[PDB]
């Protein structure tokens, strides 16, 4: 069934995943000295390449590979078109390791044929609360809490093989070479997400989308006057009416985040993230990097009253190519990123996200049902999508958890 994945330290079936009681490594412990020092062998016509993520030309190359060959939805209606500025932001967070960015190029002409990227993340990934309960009833609290300390691991994203090289087993070679480069730095776990089902997710959630420009969503038959709008006299006026938003935020105290807000945002986010079973831990430098506004990339607002930040939200932008549509070639989507509410209902905070996003020209707001995202779906008129996002670890046994116990947003 899986000539590659059966060779790897991941849970091999749902059954296995249902038996797992404690968090911990799957593989034999290893040391850096046991890992090969030489890159994995590859065909003599290809060569490994470590792009320089501060070289414009190198980020452009990666940009073009992904524009034309990265992920499409199962109906090939969309392909992501991550921008060069977004790639620089996602690939170069504080303390990133340039060697974790792995590419294959054709030797002859230096054509980029494949890519995978790893970045550091500090993750809480100890045993979940409801497994730790069952572990007091067993006498077993010490083994259940053994890996509670946040761990410095790798987050994998942007795996891409050029369409002309598909189904030639190049993706396993990429994964093996990234694993080697991460293990050479004494890191032995990774976290990653995918739309597809692989062996074997520890959590899975549906996507949700909120229409902000229903006219456009129609012209690119994603909405297409959704079937339920037919019996209306006037399907489009009703559609716009339903999804209309205010012009300006409703919360007194909302403004863009600025650098002097970083400590307060760190505190309120870390307090909120703590409640979930799997979630990141951010330094002030990581909060600065992932939440300070960057044009075209990430947008973050705080509610400040009486000079205290009490709430905030963020969203980031990923445009998609609209496949087979030259009238409307691009979808401008906003994705809910981290947030924390202490003074207002979450629905009132995220209503202001939608207002801001609409004001700034976004066509749709998307999210996975992680964090407390289900608490505002109905009131804010999100609809469940096609598609899911599945969360995975490499070399980490972990019980199945609901997506509302996951606090890691994956770009
Ligand atoms: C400690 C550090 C560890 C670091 C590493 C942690 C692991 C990270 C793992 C990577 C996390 C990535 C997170 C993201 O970026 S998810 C986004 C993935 N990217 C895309 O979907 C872009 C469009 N598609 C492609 O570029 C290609 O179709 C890819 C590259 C996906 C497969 O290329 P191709 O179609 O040319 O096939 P092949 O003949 O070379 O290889 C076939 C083998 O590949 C397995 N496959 C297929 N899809 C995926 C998938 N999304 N993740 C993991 N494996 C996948 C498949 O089961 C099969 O194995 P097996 O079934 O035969 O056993
Ligand atoms: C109009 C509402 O739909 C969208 O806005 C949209 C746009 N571009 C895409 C591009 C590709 C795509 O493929 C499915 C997919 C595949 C992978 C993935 N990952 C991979 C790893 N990193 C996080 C996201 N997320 C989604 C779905 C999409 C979708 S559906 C998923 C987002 C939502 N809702
Ligand atoms: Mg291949």
């Amino acid at each position: 069934a899986h000539a590659f994945w059966s060779t790897q330290p991941v849970p091999q079936t749902e059954d296995e995943t249902e038996k797992i009681v404690f968090a911990g490594p799957m593989d034999e412990p290893k040391t850096v000295a046991d890992i090969p020092e030489e890159p994995y062998p590859i065909a003599s016509t290809f060569e490994w390449w470590t792009p320089n993520m501060e070289a414009a030309d190198d980020i452009h190359a990666i940009y073009e590979l992904l524009r034309d060959n990265y992920v499409e939805d199962d109906d090939s209606m969309f392909r992501f078109n991550y921008s060069e500025e977004f790639l620089q932001w996602a690939l170069c967070p504080p303390n990133y390791i340039p060697d974790w960015h792995v590419a294959v190029r054709r030797k002859a002409d230096k054509k980029l044929l494949a890519f995978i990227a790893g970045v550091p993340v500090t993750l809480r990934m100890g045993t979940p609360k409801y497994m730790k309960v069952k572990a007091q009833e067993k006498g077993e609290g010490e083994e259940a809490a053994k890996y509670d300390e946040p761990r410095h691991i790798c987050e994998i994203n942007f795996l891409c093989v050029h369409k002309q090289l598909r189904e030639k087993r190049l993706a396993p070679i990429l994964i093996k070479e990234a694993t080697r480069r991460v293990n050479r730095t004494n890191v032995w776990q990774a976290v990653y997400t995918a739309g597809v089902l692989l062996p074997t997710p520890y959590a899975s959630g549906q996507y949700f989308h909120r229409s902000l420009n229903p006219e456009k969503l129609v012209e690119i038959r994603f909405s297409g006057i959704p079937a339920q709008y037919q019996k209306f006299q006037n399907p489009m006026a009703m559609l716009k009416r339903n999804y209309q938003l205010p012009s300006a935020p409703k919360n007194s105290g909302l403004r863009e985040m600025k650098p002097s807000d970083v400590p307060q945002v760190r505190r309120i986010l870390m307090n909120y993230l703590d409640s979930f079973d799997v979630g990141p831990v951010f330094s002030d430098a990581e909060i600065s990097h992932y939440l300070l506004p960057r044009d075209g990339v990430v947008f973050t607002y705080v509610v400040e009253n009486d000079k205290k930040v009490t709430d905030f939200f963020s969203f980031y932008r990923i445009p998609s190519t609209v496949i087979g549509n030259s009238n409307y070639n691009l979808l401008n989507a906003a994705y809910v990123h981290y947030y924390a509410a202490t003074s207002i209902p979450l629905h009132q905070l995220i209503l202001d996200l939608l207002i801001v996003a609409h004001s700034r020209g976004f066509d749709v707001c998307n999210m996975v049902e992680i964090l407390d995202n289900r608490s505002f779906v109905e009131q804010l008129k999100f609809g469940a999508g096609d598609g899911h996002l599945r969360y995975y670890f490499y070399n980490w046994a972990y019980p199945k958890i609901k997506p509302s116990q996951v606090a890691l947003v994956m770009l």
